[PDB]
């Protein structure tokens, strides 16, 4: 059997270029390669309070953006994770073998507390330990995902870890599979934050579905540095837009930074800017050209959601099966 | 008939207090009541356990609550990780709980997440079951009070999707003391077992433990009720009347004249014959393999029923897409 892929995406507010490059673009290229999994995370989501209609549509948009991407349901399977009852068993019986302290000490806990300062929930918190989960009921080997959620990632390595030193081969210890190009996307307004799905400053972020015409002109806008003369030259702390568009470029083109520097030899930003908005305009329109398709085909929809929990619950049931005969649990019969 | 929801812990080692105090006011009650038994191997492994021995305590606990009358066609009775609905609404209702609730529990970074966690677990555990009464000790006051909190919390967002839970207030009136220390109440969290009678001790184990119980230095010894004064006897007192039914005025009669002697052994003589018919009960449920098994899986069949329906609601409210069967 292939080694198996596990990654997920929130459905709460709306991907970005960003989460399309430093995850799903992966997804799709590693679907023959090995045996895919890709979830819509919507028990992560609500960590964040979201409007009910607006989690419902988002959870069918996401799923529809998945399938627009080309991840194809009868290569990979795909599923909504609340539809999967292990996730949350899991998650309970693995917060019983992580530390306080390693889930106060992480990044995106303190972010989210910032940001959400009335909503600093249990949740938020606990985070990372149904992420864990999520992973390791799969008896995942990869877990393609952007530079943002490498912590997260270690910290499942080491539950594994602790988990099967206590037990057994239990669980696969899991490993990162992050781009070298594009794994962390940053604000077009503010290249020091990275691209927030997000952010209430639309002009920072280039959405997946947002217009390309207003995209085009989000990229022309985009702060770039005062060196004179303008120089097309990859350097993140002094010029952290120009690096960014740089950036962007090669994870859509597969060009190197090296070879673009040559290639932008003598140009200034102007035809940097032209030839990131030429390559982006392009993946929107074709991308939002396949989504609407599958988006308004619910019986379609309703299938691929039948078909991928049917799936992901045979592998999920086999670990927590295993999982609770270890830990000591009478089983279920 | 309002519902009652308790957790019984798969690693108490219950004492007479137990019994003869909660335990047997409600197996009285399962016809008014309809009362829920949820043995919380989930909230179990929030302390690191040898897993054998949690497996065999799951059982021991189940034998042992069906042995003190709790009655499978009456009430429900299960465990808890067999039920997938409670690690679910957990899951949502951390949602809906703030950081600093879980922080202000009666609690530095060495303590494992479900050890944080497990009073948002108990909110679910009973919101489940659409809970009207759950009856708690004084320790476990902050954790009802908090899933009161989020019910609440939660039905004003959503509309009223659970109950809000009532404490149950009234004491069984049963009052069983430590034998060693009189002031203080007999407790199955004492780590000091002389203090304590286990409900599967041996005559000679239950003898030699009363023997030992405290009481005072009167002169002539007296056979007396009198909480200040003479505890140990008194508590000795409460034991007996609590077994037998007689009420303590007669019981001083039946003591008069007599020493502190004759009260252990007749103490003794009278827990002793308590415990052996329940004991006859618990290994004749414990050693049946096959009736342990069809009670969990009724008791969950059951259990599952009642939460699935919550839990769809719960699911509807926050907005989740439907699962497709
Ligand atoms: N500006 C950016 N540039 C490049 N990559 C980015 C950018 N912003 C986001 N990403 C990546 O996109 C993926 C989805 O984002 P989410 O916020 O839904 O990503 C998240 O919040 C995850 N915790 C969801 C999740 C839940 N369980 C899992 C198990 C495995 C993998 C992932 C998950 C992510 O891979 C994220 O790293
Ligand atoms: C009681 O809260 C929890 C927390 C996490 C999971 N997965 C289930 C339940």
């Amino acid at each position: 059997t292939k080694p198996i892929v596990f990654s997920g995406a929130q459905p709460s507010g709306e991907l970005t270029i960003g989460n399309y490059m430093g995850a799903l673009r992966q997804w799709v290229n590693m679907q023959d390669d090995y045996h895919c999994i890709y979830c819509i995370v919507d028990q992560h989501a609500i960590t964040v309070r979201q409007d009910a209609q607006k989690l419902r549509k988002a959870t069918l948009d996401t799923l529809a953006l998945y399938l627009a991407c080309g991840i194809d349901p009868e290569k990979s399977t795909i599923f909504v994770q609340s539809h999967v009852p292990e996730h949350a068993q899991l998650g309970w019986a693995l917060n019983c073998y992580t530390y306080f302290g390693e889930l106060s000490r992480m990044t995106q806990f303190k972010d989210k507390s910032a940001r959400y300062a009335e909503n600093i929930n249990a949740g938020l918190f606990d985070y990372p330990v149904l992420m864990a989960a999520d992973i390791l009921l799969y008896q995942t080997n990869l877990v393609p995902v952007g530079e943002d959620q490498k912590q997260h990632l270690e910290l499942s390595r080491d539950i594994a870890q602790r988990f099967n030193a206590l037990y057994g081969e239990i669980f696969k210890v899991p490993e990162p599979f992050i781009p070298k190009s594009g794994a962390r996307v940053m604000s077009l307004l503010e290249p020091t934050k990275k691209m927030s799905k997000s952010d209430d400053n639309r002009n920072n972020v280039i959405g997946l579905l947002e217009d390309p015409k207003s995209v085009v002109k989000k990229i022309k806008r985009a702060v770039t540095d005062s060196d004179e003369p303008p120089v097309v030259r990859y350097d993140v702390q002094n010029k952290a837009g120009v690096s960014n568009l740089l950036d962007i470029l090669s994870a859509v083109t597969g060009q190197s930074i090296p070879e673009l520097e040559k290639q932008f030899e003598g140009k200034m930003y102007g035809h940097l800017k032209g030839e990131v908005a030429d390559a982006v305009s392009g993946m929107l329109t074709e991308l939002q050209e396949r989504y609407h398709r599958f988006r308004n085909d619910e019986a379609f929809l309703q299938q691929v959601m039948k078909d991928g929990a049917e799936k992901a619950s045979a592998h999920a049931s086999r670990t927590l099966k295993a999982v609770y005969e270890a830990i000591g649990f009478v089983a279920k019969r």
